[PDB]
């Protein structure tokens, strides 16, 4: 039958009592309603796995005794940094989760010239705390016991200057470009997915002179959403663990 | 700054010049969902891979008048065709795994009843389903380009599918003794693909479909969601064998 896995931050060890977070212990006793002596499997982001029993439970205070550690890596190998355009309508939530499944190490949203983003700093960091409560949910569901950094969003500009990973693309039509025309390979890539009304001419020649390649994925017109889930997989068979 | 033509299905065989009056389903879409114009241009398609550059000539009320201008042939089909089989599931899984299979090319799909799916669908639900399906398809080729919708086939058990499946190339998302996708000659004609519940299949299943040549196929150490699962593997199948 399947464990529980619940993602608990801290340097707890085995022997040790642990009360659990705030979020942890609503999840566990309030919405999984688990009482003393289940086991749970506590995940720290460093790619350990806890087990771990109950000893105490009253509504979300929960403490448990840590049992044992092994070390579990389900990371990719191939280190994926996917900068995301942030735009109106598109599902940013289903990319935050589908992109945790797929391996993705580090998750950037990027504001370009097309999206249509109204900026609002109090709603951006709701926004942040809500995608980031939806990564560790998609690490636990999925089994990663490491989570994708999520970065705080930046403009175009300042991404690709900043971008020191080993290759770097774009989703974009130019030439043609599949993967058959990369070497997909560890340690890392780049990946900027655009708005669905792409990027403008003076940001083609900025992600271009910054080593950025472009990189097709069909014929057919991907939702934003859609083309995360599709260059993810592609790449993670390409260089990664697919 | 160009905005992207609207793409609406109407099938039928046209000619330059012709006047047509959208079918109500349509001229709903058209005139109230969009609130689309006199004047304002669409592209309609067939099913059949035609192209037909269309403008707004009358809108009355919910009934909408094109007049057709010019035809094009145009195919954005990949040479690969996959099938797949996708379990049934809880919630509206199967509602994403409709749009985006129609996105990544998919030419085929079967709703799939086995013994590890959590849900059940009466005769009438699943009539209601079906039809609701088709009309999320068909915007799927809408938004994404294609001008052929995929066949979305009755729902069938397991046993009924393997038995019937005479696809090239035959796999399923299953751990045991699988193989990735560098393992399998993923190259056209087609390809028929299960994808099953979050909870497996048993062991009945498995003989199953292996005694009918389902080879199992692997998508990384990460569990994946079911709706992730089958857009995951569209994709990897369509880059290795197909047109991505």
């Amino acid at each position: 039958v399947r464990t529980i896995r619940i993602y608990q931050p801290g340097e707890y060890q085995p022997g040790q009592l642990l009360e659990l977070s705030p979020e942890a212990g609503q999840h566990v006793g309030v919405v999984l309603r688990m009482e003393q002596g289940e086991q749970l499997t506590l995940f720290n982001g460093d790619n350990k796995e806890f087990t771990a029993s109950i000893e105490r439970v009253k509504k979300k205070q929960v403490f448990v005794r840590i049992a044992s550690v092994l070390e579990v890596n389900r990371e990719s190998p191939l280190k994926i940094h996917l900068a995301q355009a942030i735009s109106k309508g598109e599902r940013m939530e289903m990319v935050m989760q589908k992109s945790a499944e797929l391996g993705v190490a580090c998750i950037t949203p990027l504001i370009t010239e097309r999206c249509q983003v109204k900026i609002d700093k109090e709603k951006m960091a709701k926004k942040m705390h809500q995608w980031l409560n939806i990564i560790i949910g998609a690490c636990e569901q999925c089994g990663r016991n490491q989570i994708p950094e999520l970065r705080q969003p930046v403009y175009l500009d300042q991404f690709v200057r900043e971008a020191k990973e080993h290759l770097k693309l774009i989703l974009h039509p130019a030439f043609s470009k599949t993967w058959r025309d990369y070497p997909v390979q560890p340690p890392d890539v780049a990946l900027i997915i655009g708005p669905e009304g792409g990027f403008s001419d003076e940001e083609i020649r900025l992600t271009s002179g910054h080593g950025f390649l472009p990189l097709s994925l069909g014929p057919r017109v991907l939702r934003t959403e859609t083309a995360a889930i599709t260059a993810l997989s592609v790449l993670q068979a390409a260089g990664g663990d697919l």
